[PDB]
């Protein structure tokens, strides 16, 4: 099934007066435009940054021209175009899904606008209320029907009712160990486990929203506790994307350095190293992705032996293991990758990469009922100018 998108082109009164169709063909996008009611001659036609066609001037809410192709309308006011472009894409870091197509007046004012909507793939966005939320980790409590997601900027955990979308503050951030929230997991007791980023902490909250414990790691320079996972053996394993160590938290809540990575094939370098982590359901292995190198690693829980599984996942962030299928959020690339794993988890093949309906720095993944949810963290905009509202996006497995 090809990657394609459609934009229903509206005029200022909100009437749909045309359509633009986009079909990905390798590196190029085939574009077809049909629109009526325009003045004869050549018209500027550009992608703008936001997928909104409401006033901001008419169509001002579309924002500026998207930069990281002229429409000719005959005497009857009908504009017709058909070309292939290598300057746009429906996927990757510069993909145009959920942006807008705007037609201008001169070869000028904005005369037509349409939101570019992915064909054949339904999604549900859950908007968050704050100006700097930067939701990073996500987890789901199926018994309560609540999605939890945490702010990488200030540590607040929001609870989202998965059916209604209603957002509440599960626990405000700011306390010791609670100033940053990255990877999240819900354990069988309904407790929320929270990776603490540069605080070097792992925090645990009970389902009432109260803190149970803040666990510290050793004080050494540049801690960055990134993500964690509960293995079948009952232990949590915790990645640090800056310090070459994997931590373990046992059932009694004792945190230890479990594997020193120096001298293993995992070589830490500049940037984000191990971050997403998963546990195989047979209890034999951890899988962890190294973002900066793009390498996926298998770690034997009994011997601590390390094996490379595959390469090609640069910018790989959160992991979600579903049998022999591994989903990998690739944050800069704005896609969710799908990996098929061998039976001993010793090799893998990258089989698909989904841009969904447009993603802004997707960071982590969780299962919600029969679906998946991904955070649009926009972490590349932290301290800068993110698009608001921040959102989580729920979508079918693939
Ligand atoms: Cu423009």
């Amino acid at each position: 099934t090809p990657l394609s998108a459609t934009a229903a082109l509206r005029d200022g009164a909100g009437q749909v007066v045309g359509s633009a169709r986009f079909v990905q063909q390798g590196a190029g996008v085939q574009v077809t435009v049909d629109v009526r009611g325009l003045t004869p001659g050549m018209h500027g036609m550009h992608v703008h940054e936001f997928g909104r066609c409401t006033p901001g001037v008419p169509f001002g809410a579309a924002g500026g021209h998207f930069d990281p192709p002229m429409l000719s309308v005959g005497a009857d006011g009908v504009g017709k175009a058909s070309f292939t472009s290598t300057k746009i894409s429906l996927t990757g870091e510069n993909g145009i899904l959920n942006r807008s197509l705007v037609i201008h007046a001169n070869p000028g004012a904005r005369e037509r606008c349409g939101v570019i909507v992915r064909d054949g793939l339904s999604v549900r966005d859950y908007a968050l209320p704050g100006p700097v939320d930067h939701p990073e980790g996500v987890a789901y409590d199926a018994k309560k029907g609540l999605i939890y997601t945490g702010s990488a900027q200030n540590g607040t955990i929001y609870a989202i009712n998965a059916q209604s979308g209603a957002v509440t503050k599960f626990q405000e951030g700011g306390a010791y160990g609670r100033q940053v929230a990255l990877g999240l997991k819900v354990d069988p007791q309904g407790r929320l486990w929270i990776a603490g980023g540069a605080q070097g902490t792992v925090s645990i909250l009970t389902p009432d929203g109260m803190t149970l414990a803040v666990l510290e790691t050793p004080k050494s320079p540049r801690p960055y506790i990134n993500d964690l996972v509960l293995a079948p053996d009952g232990n949590f394993y915790v990645t640090d994307s800056s310090r070459p160590v994997i931590f373990r938290v046992d059932k009694a809540l004792k945190l230890t350095a479990w594997l020193d990575l120096a001298g293993t094939p995992i070589k830490y370098g500049p940037g984000v190293n191990l971050n997403g982590i998963a546990a195989t359901p047979d209890g034999k292995y951890l899988l962890a992705v190294q973002l900066n190198t793009g390498e996926l690693w298998r770690i034997d829980l009994k011997t601590k032996a390390v094996k490379k599984v595959m390469d090609g996942l640069v910018n790989g962030d959160g992991l979600l293991l579903d049998g022999r299928t591994l989903y990998v959020a690739r944050n800069k690339d704005q896609v969710v990758a799908k990996v098929s794993l061998s039976a001993d988890y010793g090799s893998g093949q990258l089989v698909a990469q989904e841009p969904l309906n447009g993603l802004r720095f997707p960071a982590t993944l969780a299962k919600v009922g029969n679906d998946l949810v991904v955070t649009q963290a926009q972490l590349d905009r932290i301290g800068g100018t993110p698009e608001t509202p921040f959102k989580l996006t729920r979508f079918a497995k693939f």
